[PDB]
């Protein structure tokens, strides 16, 4: 029953990153329940996606015309990044909310990874998600504290974005009030921290 | 009564830009109906706002330490974007849905110009924005249908976004279903420019 996980950071805060603190605590407690599983990990931000302009957008649209020097690059790193990602069987997604929205280091790796005929296609029921079989866990940090309620977005949108290329089944595991200082940040690690054992535990 | 117009244009498809066609309507007929205003134009995919990573987070922090290159320039241009917004009273923000989300040349911007003592600050009685006094428009366009649905969180995002920093005023203009064709997207142009005439004509 072995199987890959992927983590992805997104966070610019690098070593003080809530998130990529908990992505490692993950990956320390999966290593240890599964030792032979293999574990590939992608930061988002040490190794930065470009941002989708109106030239890049051309290399994910099928065809046959020529591409330029930056569309044959954003086309390769398109490939390798989906690649990857249908390659694992667990997805870990480090999603900070930087001004109620996600990272654009997060942003920019979804901007290459959907594109039609590879991730998703088109049929008469509607579209559907390519990347199938998975199995996501969103660690998703707040400075405030807005699960549950009207200002947190963040959460409908990457369920809906992932659902969209295939990955339906997300857990998500939140980590608010970082802002309030380091008493409140702790909580928020130690609650964190147990919602990723039981999911450890539980598979 | 005479007041200035800020137009902010966030698509990467250049001329075919479903947005940028229904922003440059808007210009059109408010320079109509207002031949005194003052109006400044800011195409965010023809002059892109950098990426807000490690680095450039630090000019947005109010400190006494020594700046890098990157981070003058960032602070710089942060102190531009954000004495251009404040000296406009109509704010019109094109704001293309792309992967569900605003497009990352309209979110770059947004990362520069929110920053707490600016754009917003810090009270007993919870955030509070600055940029006040001031009345937006947006018009947001879309290849699917997703109005009023759960798969539309650009608008309750723009809507949480404007309002943290004060725009709280803000009317919403839709183009959607483009995806289907030219005869959808025609219908979408002619029904949101009625929507911006009414606009137009109200004030």
């Amino acid at each position: 029953s072995l199987s890959k996980v992927l983590v992805l950071k997104s966070s610019i805060l690098a070593g003080y990153s809530q998130s990529n603190q908990l992505s490692d605590y993950f990956v320390e407690q999966w290593r240890e329940k599964h030792s032979a599983d293999e574990i590939t990990v992608r930061d988002l931000a040490a190794n930065p996606i470009p941002v989708l302009d109106g030239e890049l957008v051309g290399a994910l649209r099928p065809s046959d015309a020529p591409l330029t020097p930056r569309q044959q690059e954003a086309l390769a790193l398109s490939d390798e990044l989906i690649a990857e990602l249908k390659a694992h069987d667990v997805i870990v997604i480090a999603a900070p909310m930087y001004n109620f929205n996600i990272s654009t280091q997060l942003k920019n790796y979804f901007d290459l990874v959907a594109r039609a005929g590879v991730t998703f296609r088109y049929t008469e029921n509607g579209p559907e998600g390519l990347v199938t079989g998975k199995k996501a866990i969103v660690i998703t940090s707040r400075g405030g504290i807005h699960k549950d309620g009207p200002t947190d977005l963040v959460t409908p949108y990457l369920s809906t974005f992932l659902g969209f290329i295939g990955i339906t089944d997300v857990k998500f595991v939140f980590a608010e009030g970082i802002a309030y200082g380091p008493e409140m940040a702790a909580k928020a690690q130690s609650d964190a921290k147990a919602a990723i054992d039981s999911i450890v535990s539980a598979e």
